[PDB]
């Protein structure tokens, strides 16, 4: 469901970029920051699901782990867009 | 949330903040600045794993466990790791534009 | 005062755990022993700025989830149950995000060996 989705959009990532005529430190970037993403989602979705085992009901330090974990997520994310944009206005430059 | 307004977080913030800051103004290619960006980002992501991590620990109980002390020395541990790969980047790549 | 206290704090904890590790599996040994390996070469390596970063980020980045997803069964094998499926689940998306980090590390060192053709 979600996964798949996720792993759509990773693979579209590597044919875009080998579809881009681009060296390989560049190629390499682009990939790897996408790569990146994917860690820290499963990372973070390893922190929620121990916070799902361990309580049962509602707790401060649960939603500051999960909150932590989706900001580590964002922060990734933007981490890749920084990225694809830098390289790619620097290719069409 | 309320993990904002923590005086850890804010030094950390800025920290790593500045240096994007200054990367995006420095003098450099592309692919530099890209390194420059990526990893002191690596260093924020690293350090809010490791907060998600002890929020984890301390949200199981007060007694102490060894296992608990050894989750919080693996998560500093992620963390020094990725602060020495920060600087050894900023090194390798402002050792040619300083000259 | 307190930002320098942090650092040495952070420091001895950093150390601990690096120790821990080191003493607890074989594996993890010689999984740093790759990575030392890795970057004295890449050091050495006759390369330019960005390539000599690539390589050394790429196992960097192999130790930190895998220092990150030890981290995680440390807390996994903490919790108290017979058998729970998070506690699979848990550690199934860990070591996901571990295999993960080498494969892109060696197709790294593969792609960028391979253009400098040393
Ligand atoms: C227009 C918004 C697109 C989406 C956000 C993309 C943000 C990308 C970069 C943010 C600024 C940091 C780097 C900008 C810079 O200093 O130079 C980039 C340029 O040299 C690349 O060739
Ligand atoms: C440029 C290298 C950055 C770090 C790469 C990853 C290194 C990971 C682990 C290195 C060893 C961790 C500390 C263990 C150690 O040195 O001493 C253990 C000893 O006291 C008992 O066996
Ligand atoms: C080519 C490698 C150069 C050094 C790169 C970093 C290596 C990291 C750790 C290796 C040195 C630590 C080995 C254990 C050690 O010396 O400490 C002894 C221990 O009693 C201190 O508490």
């Amino acid at each position: 469901a979600a996964f798949r989705q996720e792993g759509v959009a990773v693979l579209l990532c590597v044919v875009i970029a080998a579809w881009l005529d681009v060296d390989a430190v560049t190629r390499v970037l682009l990939i790897s920051s996408v790569m990146l993403v994917m860690i820290v989602e499963l990372l973070n979705s390893a922190i929620e699901a121990v916070v799902d085992r361990i309580g049962s009901e509602y707790h401060e330090l649960s939603g500051r782990a999960k909150d932590l974990g989706s900001a580590a997520v964002l922060i990734a994310i933007i981490d890749a867009v920084i990225t694809w944009a830098i390289l790619l206005w620097s290719h069409f430059g």
